[PDB]
């Protein structure tokens, strides 16, 4: 299923919560599936426990950003997480 920290990130992002952002979860993109993903502005989140550059490179490739968080930080600095994430987006905008 979701692992405890992605459950407790997508109440967050689920239903355009964050600021009206609209994120889905466990999106297919190329040979990948991605945690969270908004297409506007392009973004994927990701919660982490080999990295695997390519799959970086790819995703850079079709516009993306990415953010990728240690569960830690989900899980007990989930405010801060949020705050990072929300930074993101309006730099992305703007
Ligand atoms: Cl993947």
């Amino acid at each position: 299923a979701m692992s405890e920290a992605e459950a407790k990130l997508w109440q967050h992002l689920r239903a355009g919560r964050l600021n009206g952002y609209k994120f889905r979860r466990q999106q297919p993109m190329g040979n990948y599936i991605v945690d969270f993903m908004c297409v506007t502005p392009k973004l994927i989140v990701e919660a982490d426990g080999v990295y695997d550059h390519a799959r970086t490179v790819y995703l850079n490739s079709l516009g993306f950003t990415v953010l990728r968080f240690w569960n830690h930080e989900i899980l007990q600095q989930t405010n801060d997480v949020l705050a990072e994430i929300l930074r993101v987006l309006q730099e992305l905008e703007k």
